[PDB]
């Protein structure tokens, strides 16, 4: 199966058991404006659903097809993978919806569907939107798809900023310093420092952060999940010149993400920008190895490139240089284990 | 065919080597100063059990117990280490001018072949619950490498279990499954799974720490005696119990913590992740009844905790305990591979 | 034959007039001084509406309110009380020197016979939840002996609901009714038993106070005009609602209090069960849900409040409540014979 | 029926509604002297059940036949009168008990039983014992207990003694003074101070105390189940001649009772005195009118008269003097409406 082929057996296992506990489906449920702005989403446009044939990709517990079934959903086909699956199942049962909910347990690259559908529906947004690849399990679910056929979310923009924070960045060699000792218990741990350092520059960093430290307006790089190919996602180039807001020390890129539902009646926005409510994506930040020194009107021009691996993530390369004075610097992340800073 | 990997699922090892890979990882537990520090006295205050002798370090990280064994006049020390953290080891004796007392040799204790028989065993192979993990049984593999009047440190294993009261934890435990009662959450009707989810909850065993007033009876000890068990006899852990009940009030379940034994020439260190003593990463655990047990003092609670091996290098752990006098029984299962962090 | 005891069962009304009966209960209400202090200010400040006037004290008990209205200058008052503690009325009417103007009338108020119609009727009806024990409709029976242009003290009554957030009370019922989800209670299996635990202990309203600060919208009013209204209007309540949520959070339930007005010719008087007033022996009471509702600031909270009365002198409580932005909707049936006093 | 003939039905329609709530069931249940102690008495004595036919009077939800249940009958016949024999009837099911326990919901001096017993198991203790007046009707059911048959509990104790209260005493005058006042908003309440005395002194006092209040040994009367008809239970004269231990003022009696469950193996004993831990049967105390001097040595005598009426309690008539003075003091009192003043 295409699942199978770009994901390594022992990431997937993880995976799926991740998903199958009800508090992680209770720990996104609770996220209101999430649950809240799909179920909105679904409702005002119930043109989009009303008598329509529905695929949820990924459907958990089933509370997404709930809301399809509330906006008059003729038959919804709601896929998961983990064990979920079952408690989907007692759920369409108990609400008395056997007869327009179909549980399909499995991998939506491997099941099969009676016939094809009007709408596909699903949440496959990870941490900097394409950690988790679900995105191509969203896109590849449109072989189902009628040509006349929407996507809730319809598209996905992914935004990129350069930040400040002198104490992130210390941080991260006041941890590493740990190993500069030339006698620890009579060891010398010196050796190991610069890995240790190494080590903490790989991890994409959690959490959210005050607007103030943006130095620049984002970049936005935008997929039009109706348009796109499963393929599209393998090597995601994101070329980026910001125009420099502020004079200071530019640590490195945050990330963040918003999706929308372009339905018949209306367009509803799901935003996780760090001007937005908090939600259980936060805000990711990419420190450079070297911070750069820009002055207000200059030019930080470089790449974020990102490339798909087995372990249902990314690898991160960014390079970044100030261009007036020439002073370059790069960073290697692995977006798989990223460092869950927030308290 | 190795007898890792026929006791060990591929996606948990998989994990299980790359959690110990991170030189993060290896310093937070570097850093818990009684631990290292305990180790460090056992093996400097035993150096005639070391002097001059053959060493195996089982699961030997960044090879601080190597180190150790170092100090104390080894002749040669084997370093073994299954993660990619068995690379900075290498580093460290280089960097420590110590290439010609501690070779590492990499890969996991069951495969690797050891030049030699050694004179003693180093390792920690101590878990949550001592049991987690499954290394202990590593740990007693690696004694086909041992002489016949060989010595193992640690030497001995005590683990601790008894009742205790905490309605605060309990109630904190119902309140998360309560989510799962609701009749209408956004108009979904989630009761069903309500069973499922409490039972999902209570599965869970609690790591972190609490005051010693909560016991309610004097503990009960269980020991494995390192020098004596086989693999085999940790695939099946039957631990009875028979608490005389000191204080009357509701049982809400078992606290369980151990102690090791470093019985040397010289004489015998302990190293105790006892309330009573100070804290370790090692914490406590806590495994929570369904149903609490109201007991007077003076009654007798018994019953038996039995741990079952599984797969995913951990143990099912199923308590049954009964009021004598009452004949109130309860049981519960709980998966001590994914323990609730509440510190 | 009479429409108090066509609308009561004799064992409730047995037990209901014992209880009024005890001096220790008379006591109890008039040591309140903001509820007889109220009563008297309400009285006396309008002295213009009781001057030389006839009036009908309905339940009269030890007959203060009578003696209030003799202090403002009556004629004439005819008080009427069903329960034996119309004896010692009659002995306080004697050993205070006032047997020309005030006549204790021992009966039912639906039973007795009055001499005259009369100016002015005096009561305090009010129970739990303004409706408990069901007296306002005794209270608007009594207005067949009213003169057209009459007048009620009080002549007005305000029900306000608002919802709350109060997880430890909810734990605290919640924590009672898992009791019965034991497996092995001295070896009995009770779990079969919890559904109708659960049942029971949240079918009780809670009667107590609490701090304001637990409301999480402005309060709705329901308003029954006692000039106006008619026994019959009493029997079937429909009390619709529509919170606009102030604050973000878990609605535990619904709290309800009273205020009951004196409108007089000379001034208002205002008698006040809110939770920002000093409390009262009528306290607050507070309908919790079988599970509480999330909602956020701005959004609105919908529903209806059905109070139908019973046999028992009392009422069973239908409430259904929805969050409209997202549907979360709850319904509860409460018995308020049987409350908690905590 | 019996019943009918000598209770009003406005009482009895109190009574039964009182005991149709399960939480009035969970409080005597939550009574772990209460209930521990039935269940050893009947456990304890399990030959006294063994294979046995068992009536079980007022069982409400079931506790005590499935205690007989435990310890072997073979048959037993479990009447209720309330609605609880519902909730009764529920737990027979649930706990596979169908075949050998059988509900019958009703009086048992109405309900039809089909065959004798060999034993009779209740619990129809009131306050003071014999207020709610139920031991009649667990006498009377032994119309249908074989010859030689048995009762648990088997016999009934109530305990009488002086005791000295000087706060009780002048707290009943502190309460009634309220109305002595001549101008209580403007109105003179003084008329009614007599009658709020003589008001609060009918009142038997429901709470508990200290022992050292008691200023002689108990006198003790007893009630043999086995013997006795409950004829004999509606006129109760307690003849009382006290051994003053102590000098003072006697302001009344106190009462407590004692039942004990006679069987082939053993005699246990529940019992509700202040010297042993507080029930919910509390103590009772009658005040007298007027207090009486007695020295250490004097014997303070007379008759505590107990008159059943049909409000399923009983009018207490006490009548005491103190013998070597002659002073004597009286009081009647309404026991069907006792003031609760435990805190
Ligand atoms: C915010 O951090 C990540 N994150 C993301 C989300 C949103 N992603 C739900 C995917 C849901 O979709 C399921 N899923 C993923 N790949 C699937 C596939 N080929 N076939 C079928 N189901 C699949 C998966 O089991 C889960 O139930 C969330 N619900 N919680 C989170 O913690
Ligand atoms: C739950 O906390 C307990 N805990 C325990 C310890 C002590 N456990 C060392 C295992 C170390 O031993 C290694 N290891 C495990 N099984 C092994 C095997 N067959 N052969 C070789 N090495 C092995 C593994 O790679 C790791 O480096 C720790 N260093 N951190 C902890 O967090
Ligand atoms: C605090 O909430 C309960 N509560 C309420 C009140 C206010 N309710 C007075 C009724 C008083 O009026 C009497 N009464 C009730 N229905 C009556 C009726 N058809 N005809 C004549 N008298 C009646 C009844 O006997 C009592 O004396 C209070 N005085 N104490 C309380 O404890
Ligand atoms: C603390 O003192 C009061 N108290 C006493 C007791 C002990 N008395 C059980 C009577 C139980 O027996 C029942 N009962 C009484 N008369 C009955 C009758 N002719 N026929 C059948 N059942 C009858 C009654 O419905 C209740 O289930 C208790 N279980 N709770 C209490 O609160």
């Amino acid at each position: 199966s295409v699942f199978s082929e770009r994901t390594e057996e022992s990431s997937a296992v993880q995976y799926f058991q991740f998903y199958g506990y009800l508090s992680q489906q209770q720990n996104m449920m609770q996220d209101y404006v999430r649950t809240g702005t799909y179920q909105r989403a679904i409702l005002q446009n119930h043109t989009d659903f009303k008598d329509k044939i529905v695929l949820d990709v990924g459907c958990g517990s089933g509370i997404l097809s709930f809301f399809a079934a509330q906006a008059g959903a003729r038959k919804i086909y709601a896929v998961e993978a983990s064990t979920m699956a079952q408690h989907a199942e007692v759920l369409v049962k108990s609400n008395n919806l056997t007869d327009r909910i179909v549980v399909i347990p499995g991998k939506v690259e491997e099941v099969s569907l009676p016939e094809q559908v009007d709408i596909i529906i699903s949440e496959p947004m990870g941490y900097m939107l394409f950690n988790e690849r679900m995105l191509e399990s969203y896109l590849h679910a449109k072989k189902y798809l009628k040509p006349s056929g929407n996507m809730f979310p319809t598209i996905g923009d992914v935004h990129l900023a350069p930040f400040t924070d002198e104490q992130l960045y210390m941080e991260q060699f006041t941890k590493a310093n740990f190993w500069y000792q030339p006698s620890f218990h009579g060891v010398d741990l010196s050796a190991l420092r610069g890995a240790a350092v190494d080590e903490y520059f790989r991890q994409p960093v959690v959490d959210t952060f005050d607007i103030r430290i943006l130095m620049a307006k984002s970049v936005k790089y935008t997929v039009n999940f109706l348009e796109a190919k499963e393929g599209d996602l393998h090597r995601i180039e994101i070329p980026f010149k910001f125009h420099m807001l502020h004079s200071g020390l530019v640590h490195g890129l945050a990330f963040w993400f918003d999706v929308a539902f372009i339905g018949s009646i209306m367009t509803v926005w799901l935003s996780t920008a760090p001007t937005e409510p908090l939600t259980h994506w936060y805000q990711v930040r990419c420190l450079f190895q070297s911070p750069l020194f820009a002055k207000a009107g200059d030019t930080l021009s470089g790449t974020c490139l990102l490339i798909a691996n087995k372990r249902q993530s990314y690898d991160i390369s960014i390079v970044a240089q100030v261009d007036q004075t020439g002073s370059k610097s790069s960073n290697l992340l692995d977006l798989k284990n990223p460092f869950f800073r927030y308290t």
